[PDB]
């Protein structure tokens, strides 16, 4: 049985979620994407955006356009791999999307505008059953990180969920292995060296609520607060108040790295941490946590679908010799791709669990 | 008396226009910037924006803030070398700007949003007598380029003028010299290799009226139509229909170059054009047309206040030997800086011809 | 009978040529790459370089390494699809390369250092039979552009040959169709907006032969002369003395675009020209000249294996209305990828004509 | 008596050292720059390089050229406001530099190639008395960081010294304040987000000794080991074995940031650290350590003469609330400009102490 999905906000993630939703061969069989929504209804423009991606290259699937019925002005329907996706009109208010009529039960909320759970329940007002916010939520939405706490998904209780941030999805798996392996975490500070994003500015512009983020994005190292590490304390509750961090947004369009400096609860070694991470990645963290022992740079993690790619060499080489407690872990992530894949994993995990809890 | 100016839209152009008139030593003396305007009235944010510039460096003048009335919550007044500039609230419609009470005679229309002459006529309904549109104007606003036609300005018929584009300001002075020095232009195509701008996107984003323009700006060569070459045909009407061209937006935040290819109206040589261009730049085009014969690159034109800096070595080395008609001229421009100074130049020229009247 | 090939210089073009021939399924099937050469013979390093490409992503074939002899310390042999490629020690002088001992009959000369015919001829003395110089050659190497004049190749007479430059492989196809289709080129000036390259500098650095080219490559627009349009003259003899041009090296790591302004040798129209290039594209330039009518930016041309991808929209939109003689044509090229495919194409053609010649 | 200085390696640091000199009014008074050496003696080209700077703007001071003698073919002498500087030809071996003949007493060793003490001592064979290696040195060169341990300079003992790395110059002043004030450093790991440099490559190139550093610099985040934090342990011996760190080389041509994470040796708070860094910056660390509490991005530190500009807002905002031991300090540095000033200060200090010893 195909699950009926709707993507509200067809941007980097709204669209990579779709590409991710296709790359896995899921479109039309396991997942029917019933409707995607951006500003316009222009299937030709939507399709163009899908076809060509500056970072992720050309979309593997042929995208065509058609009309829902001849009484429509322009093609308002994408056709991906024979499957038809209607382009619905954006709404200032999620409550005004016609989800029920469409028969969409799962809304991927990827606008960046409705991270407030109250707003994101708008979709449930429009007829959906579940929303997955492609961002940290606010207002008590259950935050779920695949491979970390996603099994805490309660079908009967969790209707509007957050898939956390890309950064949390990179960090949390690392911290989860640290915790699960018994290294523990006294405290940690993470810095993400972060590719610039849609909210940033080509040239110095107005950014009233973040002055640095208003600065020319591709020519600056631009510091920023981030709630990603604090957010881990909500996904891995034993790390609450133990982690924070920041971001430096740097002139790359995609791919980021977590630089986690933490203190372990008891004596260990970076070697043990590195052996754990590598085993975790092979096993109970498989598909979520990867590692490389290669000399990779950011471009090499483009289209990596893991949420965290432990950089073994950068980690092993850049720690204190003989150190027992105070460690740095480097883990990469394609902030766009890894995350978008996780959204799909989440949606899929929720659907199997919604199936189980029904029949 | 003090030339009473107001800048509607404090951004790259609004600020650099301000930074240009300050730097030309005009603030307070020749020119009274009574008010500026953007989204917020947060003079502290304006001050930070003026203080720090990714391309143009730190502002040479100290900028403090104050309240205009002790009754106001946050500082809404800028102080620049002891000159007070009120930060007034943004309007969706220029007609609702308080230029009347404020005493603003000259408005600089640098929002990007009221380039429609009629729209920009709002400042007039708001209290102002003159408006300089810091972009190409639609709607029959008189386009003026300093050094080329700025003497065609008529105080009695021209109240809403365009300062044209930064690209036209680069190109028109070249074409003006070409025409005036007797070489003439039969036809010409121009390509501007252009630094990306505010309207562009850090990452592939929605740009429905300019699909290529929607694509990640700092990792792409992005072709674009430009009206700049056609616009010269307004500024130098003998060239109407004779010129067009395009833009390639490239990963630099400022500085552009005109690469004009044209066919002269008489047999000439590149050496003739070269010498003419150098002559004109020393004489009647002083301050507007500059030239270099050094091995310059885009960074070297940062903070150059000329409209057009003719590249002698690039032109002379890249033309057909012994050619009589078919030439490429290479001319640089700091698209933010030169233009901004020209805006100030235009206002200074408008004020002089508005006064002395009519004497 | 598999073509015995050695690649001298395994950088951007050395590797991309190798990747091009692998992509085309030629390795060990149609072409025996016996040896590759660079500053080292560390096959592990070669493998890493092949495996990860900033621009071109992950190589589609697995690379392994092994040892030519079990004693030989660090791995010196690449293995791709069962095929053993020796990493031979670089020589300051090509005649010292053991080509005759390796059975290499075709050398791709991709160092950038043996571009002079007499220098590349050293390969022949090292025992090779044919040399394709992966750049313009001096000293009277026959220049061959696939799809334009490669059929001029003369096995008995042409032993050291040039595949021209990426830029000439981009322009020649356009000029070729112009001349072949009866438009003609009276005069032509080209600008290529060029990606920065290996010869450029990350930060302002010493570049005695090219002052501009020493300037920080990723933050500057950097004018250059080019012999690319002038060189179309030896490939299309009728265009000799009629064409020249320049480059602006802009901050993208790969993909460039030809901006050609020409005067036709008869009244025509950009629609005629547009249609002619599309026809050529679909026919006798198939695989060499491509075209788009989409809103493509440079990233979209990454891994395009055509020489020239004519930009229909940018051309159609940026020409003088109703103009009959004076035209601009816009054509993209992945300077790395398209050219690399041509190198392989050329060797294959040459090998086919070498085979035919004597029997 | 101005000190006779030679600059061996007139690159980024070679040249910014020279700018520091002139800007500070030290030329011809404190310091005679007798010669600068790079790949040739072409003063014209030297002057072009000094004149135009992608990151630091146009040299404010006029540079002219003459010949040392009429026998010389081309200009070999820079003239900067009366001050004459001979361009001498690069020697593969410093021992062949004509220092003795020239009367050059102090050599700024800024090639990046004679960083081994024994190799830098070549300048001493060449007739110099003192070498400041403008990088970390190997082979036992005393490392000196201005404002931290520079008073440890011993005229009779230290003839070839290291002024450390740009990074250690950022870190050491912070760590110094932390140690001096009794906050202490139990363990520390730093990361530097680091502008690309001259050793990096524009496109994926060969870098056998640093695979990642071979990768395209301006399109990647490129991890790297660094000796910078470890090197603090030579400069502040109490921190030996207690600090290491790494680098992420990111796509900016200048300005870097240290992200220090450490455990204090006693209970503190980041407000107390913050307070102490500011107080030191105004007092005993003045000119070496600076601070900002503004919303600065890297562009804003371009041309900042300090070794370390502590980012009070990035620090204060991104630490654990109520944390007593485990902290992050964000400090910026213009890796080129700050450091080059430091080089100058070092030579001046060494000169001071040499006059006071040899009396
Ligand atoms: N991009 C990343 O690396 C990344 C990673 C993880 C999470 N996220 C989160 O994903 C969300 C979106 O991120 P993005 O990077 O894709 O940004 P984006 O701006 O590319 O995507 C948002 C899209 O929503 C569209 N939109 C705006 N208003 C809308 C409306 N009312 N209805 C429908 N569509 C509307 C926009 O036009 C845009 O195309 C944000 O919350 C962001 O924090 C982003
Ligand atoms: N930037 C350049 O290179 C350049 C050069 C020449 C001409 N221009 C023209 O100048 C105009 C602005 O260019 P820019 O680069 O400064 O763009 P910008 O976006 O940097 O500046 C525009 C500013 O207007 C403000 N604004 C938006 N709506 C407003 C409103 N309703 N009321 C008041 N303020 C408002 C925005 O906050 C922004 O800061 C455009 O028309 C552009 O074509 C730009
Ligand atoms: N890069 C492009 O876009 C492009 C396109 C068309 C043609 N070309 C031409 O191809 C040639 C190579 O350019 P590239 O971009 O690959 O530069 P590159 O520097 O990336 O590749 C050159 C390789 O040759 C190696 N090399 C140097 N000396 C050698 C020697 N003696 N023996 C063996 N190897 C040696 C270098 O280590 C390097 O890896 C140049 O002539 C260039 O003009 C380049
Ligand atoms: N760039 C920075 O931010 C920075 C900061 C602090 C220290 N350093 C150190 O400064 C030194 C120079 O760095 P840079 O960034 O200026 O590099 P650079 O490449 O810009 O400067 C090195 C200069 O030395 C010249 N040179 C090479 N061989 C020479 C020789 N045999 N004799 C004379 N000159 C020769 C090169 O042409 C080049 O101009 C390096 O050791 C580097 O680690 C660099």
């Amino acid at each position: 049985m195909p699950i009926k999905v709707g993507i509200n906000g067809f941007g980097r993630i709204g669209r990579m979620v779709f590409q991710a939703l296709c790359e896995d061969g899921l479109l039309g069989t396991e997942i029917d994407v019933v409707a995607v929504v951006d500003m316009n209804t222009d299937a030709e423009y939507f399709a163009y955006q899908m076809r060509y991606d500056t970072v992720h290259g050309k979309f593997k699937y042929e995208v065509t356009t058609t009309k829902s019925s001849p009484s429509v002005a322009k093609d308002d329907t994408l056709v991906v791999n024979g499957h038809r996706i209607l382009c619905v009109k954006a709404q200032r208010n999620p409550a005004d999307l016609p989800w029920g009529k469409l028969g969409v039960e799962y809304v991927i909320e990827s606008t960046g505008l409705f991270t407030a759970k109250a707003a994101a329940e708008g979709h449930l007002r429009g007829g959906a059953r579940k929303v997955v916010i492609s961002a940290p939520a606010s207002g008590g939405a259950k935050t779920l990180v695949m491979g970390v706490n996603h099994h805490e998904y309660n079908p009967s209780e969790h209707h509007v969920v957050s898939n956390a941030s890309c950064t949390t999805n990179c960090l949390a798996p690392i911290v989860h292995v640290l915790v699960k392996e018994g290294f523990g975490v006294q405290t940690g500070l993470m810095t993400t060296i972060h590719s610039y994003t849609a909210t940033q500015k080509t040239v110095d512009g107005v950014s009233v609520k973040d002055w640095r983020g208003g600065r020319a994005a591709a020519v600056n190292i631009i510091p920023s607060t981030t709630g990603a590490a604090k957010a881990v304390g909500m996904v891995i509750p034993s790390t609450q108040g133990k982690l924070t961090g920041m971001s430096f947004r740097v002139p790359t369009p995609d791919v980021s790295v977590v630089d986690l400096t933490f203190t372990a609860a008891r004596d260990t070694s970076i070697q043990e941490i590195d052996a754990a991470l590598k085993r975790a990645s092979k096993t109970y963290m498989k598909g979520i946590l990867g590692y490389t022992d290669e000399e990779l740079v950011s471009a090499d993690f483009i289209n990596d679908n893991r949420s965290s790619i432990y950089d073994s060499k950068a980690t092993l080489q850049n720690n204190l010799p003989k150190e027992r407690r105070f460690f740095k872990i480097v883990s990469w992530y394609d902030n766009e791709w890894g995350y978008s894949h996780r959204v799909v994993d989440l949606v899929r995990h929720m659907a199997s669990k919604d199936r189980s809890a029904r029949l």
